[PDB]
């Protein structure tokens, strides 16, 4: 069993990356940041955007459409998003397991993760 940060930007794919750090790492070169302004800044620019409901990697004062999200693996196969259950969340975006909406929504959502 694994986790893996899939860092997206306005619903267009990034990577997968081994750890948060890293994935955030990513977003902020991607937005400019001097890798001085992140050793100096950017612990506290995250813990005072967590405090306030703002967004971390916004670049001028608004959402940024940058997300990372969690992913937990086994064998290569999602088993967690963001902590929940798989196909669970899919089921809340879609329909039950067993009708084509289900399968087409994990499909699609299967090949975006994975970059095929
Ligand atoms: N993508
Ligand atoms: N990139
Ligand atoms: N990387
Ligand atoms: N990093
Ligand atoms: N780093
Ligand atoms: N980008
Ligand atoms: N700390
Ligand atoms: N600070
Ligand atoms: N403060
Ligand atoms: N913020
Ligand atoms: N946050
Ligand atoms: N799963
Ligand atoms: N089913």
């Amino acid at each position: 069993s694994e986790t893996q940060y899939f860092v997206s930007h306005d619903g267009n794919r990034h990577d997968l990356f081994d750890t948060l750090e890293q994935a955030e790492h990513y977003i902020l070169k991607k937005n400019g940041w001097t890798d001085g302004e992140i050793a100096e800044k950017w612990a506290f620019v995250k813990k005072e955007a967590r405090k306030y409901g703002g967004d971390p990697f916004s670049s001028n004062g608004r959402h940024s459409l940058w997300f990372i999200t969690e992913l937990k693996l086994s064998d290569g196969v999602i088993m967690e998003v963001d902590g929940q259950l798989f196909d669970d969340y899919v089921e809340s975006i879609s329909a039950e397991r067993g009708t084509e909406e289900f399968a087409e929504t994990k499909r699609r959502l299967v090949g975006y993760y994975l970059g095929w």
